[PDB]
């Protein structure tokens, strides 16, 4: 159950229940206390997320418009697609990080010649920063971050799709575990919570790929 | 210890064993098959790391400027320095990743309108990708990648340098090890190799006192 919002660049943008309930809790927590910008941030963040998962989309269309919808799950955003070529990945993958990087580098320059001050925080400036992280972070050569499909790509035709998958996927698992060890060691929920997303995000890849391979190898 | 190479702008530039071992693996890999590429890459990487360690430098000179040495790793650079002005951390740390990032994003675009083919291998394109990974990789909160000098900072104020360094550095050794077990267990040299760079990278950052010698 998603809720229509509006279509941009010819792609349906939806809001998942999980995202709405999540948003509602945020909007509410932006009133139970005066955490004003916290709510606005969440909004900017996901607006930015939209665009990132849009660039990803575009470069993809120019390969097979399996792009039906685009729903925002509280953990970022997912662009509902279908079959994805193995010789188009490397592009579709970096596609999104470019967009959010460019957007971030521009809004960054401009947010030094003009911006909007809300209780001080310069929306323009703030954003560029986020886009920059969203751009750069999605480049760590690991899974589920774009840099994972990208690293697999560069590797694929040399280590075989499954092994080259496993490497990316393995490093995720690697990073996640360590992240956990310290989120669990300093008892800092968010660290922990994120370590789990990343990790099961990497594993969900080995599983499917792997299962698949076995099925192809008859 | 490492091996002297050459200096620039009055700063000694060295090459940690990390790069020698990595060199060695590449030289050997260029005999495993009729390479050109593996040698090419080592050069591209090296060049890209230099630039990464240059951005780190610039933003630094516009501050404390305390740049005495520069150790280069295929991962990044453990540019040995001292006092770090307030806001030089956060900045000097991300300074390098941005360079590596922009350089990578630029050459990436360009390498779709023009390139240089060496026995096939497209130099510009290749490059962009290394800088992108080299940029993105250094965002992992551990040593010696840049995401550690920055994690130390955010942490520092609540634990203090001496042990606040150990923490990040410890995170590295721990991360490394695990990664090793993976590379070791799946016989994937790459994991293994990086696993080593990382580790000895933490061993070399987790230092606090170093007694050298000089012959000028
Ligand atoms: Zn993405
Ligand atoms: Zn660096």
């Amino acid at each position: 159950y998603s809720i229509r919002l509006f279509k941009i660049m010819g792609i349906p943008i939806e809001l998942h229940i999980t995202f709405i309930l999540f948003l509602v809790v945020i909007i509410g927590l932006s009133i139970m206390n005066n955490s004003i910008f916290w709510a606005v941030l969440f909004i900017l963040l996901f607006v930015s997320v939209v665009l990132h998962e849009l660039g990803h989309s575009y470069v993809a269309k120019k390969y097979g418009v399996k792009i039906e919808k685009i729903l925002l799950l509280p953990i970022g955003g997912v662009a509902m697609m279908d079959k994805i070529p193995k010789e188009g990945e490397l592009r579709i993958g970096i596609a999104g990080p470019l967009v959010s990087f460019i957007i971030g580098i521009v809004l960054l320059i401009v947010s030094q010649f003009f911006d909007i001050n809300i209780n001080g925080y310069p929306l323009l400036y703030t954003l560029s920063l986020l886009n920059l992280m969203l751009g750069g972070f999605n480049l760590i050569p690991a899974f589920p971050m774009d840099g994972g499909r990208i690293l697999r790509a560069i590797l694929s035709k040399k280590y075989g799709y499954l092994k080259s998958t496993k490497i990316a996927a393995n490093i995720g698992k690697s990073l996640a575990l360590i992240m956990l060890l310290f989120g669990l060691l300093s008892m800092n929920i968010i660290l922990i919570l994120v370590s789990l997303f990343v990790y099961f995000g990497a594993e969900q890849e080995s599983r499917v790929v792997e299962v698949e391979t076995i099925f192809k190898n008859i």
